[PDB]
């Protein structure tokens, strides 16, 4: 079956975003809304668009029900869920297939399989995968616990094996298990946590695969995202900097084996850890295609959802080597949160949305001057790409591109980037950068005055 | 010497490229203004904005005392005059130079020799370039170059403008498309032999035609910065801006030899003409200005909504530039881009665009020439 009209069950920036490629591969687009996004530019833009109804994300975009409808009188044949929401709830990708239509996405066998760390590092040890000591299995209590922290050494992370603690000493160990068992319990329905070396300060580097439905697999580039805060990705980009070739060989091949040994296909992404001495190490596979694709499109030449159509259709894929990434990028998230109150989200209007543009910019966004932000959903306004013939000239681009950007009517974190892009932590030397997963809350100096 | 302070001489999509370029740099800028220019974008845009004074060219950005009182008053060392008004003014270089200033261009000797049909054709000449020995709906084809003042120089690229109207150019794309390496390398060699020959530096453009026979035959040497610099800029990585700079600051090309395009890139003018009669300009409101965005698109702008084209400068609002992996997924993206843009007040080319992109003889090689406009082009475009 072949792709003829694309339902995007979504809304925001990656609505747009896919609403775009659409129209690119000459496929009409169809748009769903929740009340609150009734005027949003991912309404207006694509070709027709279908109210859900609804105030919240589980009232509108989360309802099984209320897309597959949406489908079904817009007569759209295919789905992309976009990221967040339903791209990666493997119930509902088969409830897409089962209706009929094409799911664009990575089988819903994959989606579970991937999506649980337990069978997850199963499939990364078959493929040989860098990993960092840790139990096959769940642990049964805190004493494997401590033993696997006699035999193999401190500091530990206890996570949840279905959905985290960190003990540095051993008599700390009961306390922090049990701490991580009821919370994962609490988070997820299943207290079984299992445990492995804890990496202090990593830089957080994933690689963006292509896979076809004909176990071919290509590495499109790598990306750094160590700029996050609690896991929440601020700034990413790409190439990954200050690798080694060897570094990068690990990380492309290792990627490729894990997809295969997976059976998976899409443009998902296999992310790792990289501790302080170097030293490679998975984390996860992201089934869907993720928010910071586009440093990679802007570096590699690919277009990714391009790519996701091709998948779905069933072509095999048109790359056949890992691309050589062209000059550097970098992606800003312009979220609706004070950085000068810890990065609380806070809902008001869009009064002026004034976005950069001219040499190395590109900006996706959600929204536009008018634009109303309530509470129900993310704080993702828009992104802001950056493109430069290295990255040196990416980093100056970003001042004189972030200098432009004006929000105005409520907080945003344009402060934040504003200061990161000039912070020595970030900026580096010859040899490196100083920034890390844990940075912006435990190093980074925030002067951000309160909005 | 170096620059430490760059007054922009120019306004438009020009004078905010050039602003652009000198904060990427760490330069502070300066803006200039005529009257009607007050509320420009590139006004506010700039570090520093002063007021010329007058309504006309003649009286403002024509006038070397006023531009050059404004370097002075502002305490700019360096002026880059953009292209169009005093760009190609040989004795304008030579006041900016006898000033003390900075002249972000190329020598006053160049400017009029490379000005001048007969002495072009000699330097041509000497520089053992493809002349004309008749030439069969020919292609526009042009090399974009680098030259430093220390004898290097580097093809970023070649364009094609075959997309013109009376030698207006309205459509440019890189690489230009559907040559033989062994074509491409005789443009890109010979652009360089008449730099050289010319004691050329900066970063002008070497323009040749290319006939049906693919015969190749050099045309003329636009010494400054073309407005279709983006499309190369796109595909070779370089910002050619940051080029002019580092020329006038007396480096070395840091760039050693003639950069691999990837992808391709198409560029639309934006003009405040009407298709539908004829390319007619229309002067009016520009009541909303709503430009694309997304993968793809870049737009160097020099209006906003409120802006208002009179007939008293170029109708350019804007140039779009789209680029793809290649020369299809640009035309794909440039449709879709094309598709959204949405200009309200006047007349635009867009709708011009939006047929061109889906014509087959654009798309093709090809079949499009420096007069399919105007004497092929089925033109279906209703008036504004």
């Amino acid at each position: 079956a072949r792709i003829s009209k694309v339902l995007v069950a979504n809304r925001g920036e990656i609505a747009v975003r896919v609403i775009r490629a659409a129209r690119d591969a000459g496929l009409p687009s169809v748009a769903v809304y929740a009340e609150p996004d009734a005027e949003s530019p991912h309404v207006r833009l694509a070709d027709e668009a279908f109210a859900l109804g609804g105030q919240t994300s589980a009232e509108s975009y989360l309802d099984f029900a209320k897309i597959l409808d949406a489908a079904a009188k817009s007569g759209a044949n295919a789905i992309h869920p976009g990221y967040g929401f339903l791209a990666e709830n493997a119930d509902f990708a088969q409830a897409v297939i089962d209706a009929g239509l094409i799911w664009i996405g990575p089988s819903p066998q994959s989606i579970r399989d991937l999506g649980d760390k337990v069978t997850a590092r199963h499939i990364a040890a078959r493929a040989q995968a860098p990993l960092v000591p840790g139990t096959p299995d769940p642990v049964k209590g805190a004493d494997e616990v401590v033993a696997f922290a006699e035999e193999y050494g401190l500091p530990i992370a206890i996570k949840a094996a279905h959905g985290m603690k960190v003990a540095r000493t051993i008599d700390e160990i009961p306390e922090l298990y049990e701490s991580a068992v009821r919370e994962a319990t609490a988070a997820f329905g299943r207290g079984e946590c299992y445990v492995e070396r804890y990496l202090d300060k990593p830089r957080h580097v994933e690689a963006q695969v292509i896979a076809d439905q004909h176990g071919n697999v290509v590495v499109a580039g790598t990306r750094d995202c160590s700029l996050q805060r609690r896991y929440q990705k601020l700034v990413e980009e790409a190439p990954a900097p200050f690798l080694t070739d060897f570094q990068r060989k690990e990380i492309h091949d290792s990627a490729k084996r894990i997809c295969k040994e997976a059976h998976y296909h899409g443009a998902g992404t296999v992310e790792y850890l990289v501790g302080q001495d170097g030293l490679i190490s998975f984390l996860e596979v992201n089934t869907r295609l993720q928010v910071e694709h586009p440093v990679t499109e802007e570096t590699a030449g690919i277009d990714l959802v391009l790519q996701q159509f091709r998948i779905a259709n069933g072509e095999k894929l048109d790359i056949t080597e890992d691309p050589t990434p062209r000059g550097h990028a970098i992606e800003f998230r312009i979220n609706g949160e004070d950085a000068g109150r810890n990065f609380l989200p806070a809902p008001g209007p869009v009064t002026k949305f004034h976005p950069p543009s001219g040499p190395g910019v590109r900006v996706d966004s959600g929204v536009e001057t008018g634009s109303v932000i309530g509470g129900q959903f993310d704080s993702m306004l828009a992104k802001l790409i950056v493109h430069g013939a290295d990255r040196a000239e990416a980093l100056a681009r970003a001042r004189r591109a972030l200098n432009e950007f004006g929000v105005e009517g409520l907080a945003t974190v344009i402060p934040f980037h504003r200061a990161v892009v000039s912070d020595p932590a970030f900026i580096g030397d010859a040899n490196g950068f100083s920034v890390h997963t844990r940075w912006i809350e435990t190093e980074w100096n925030n002067t951000i005055e309160p909005f």
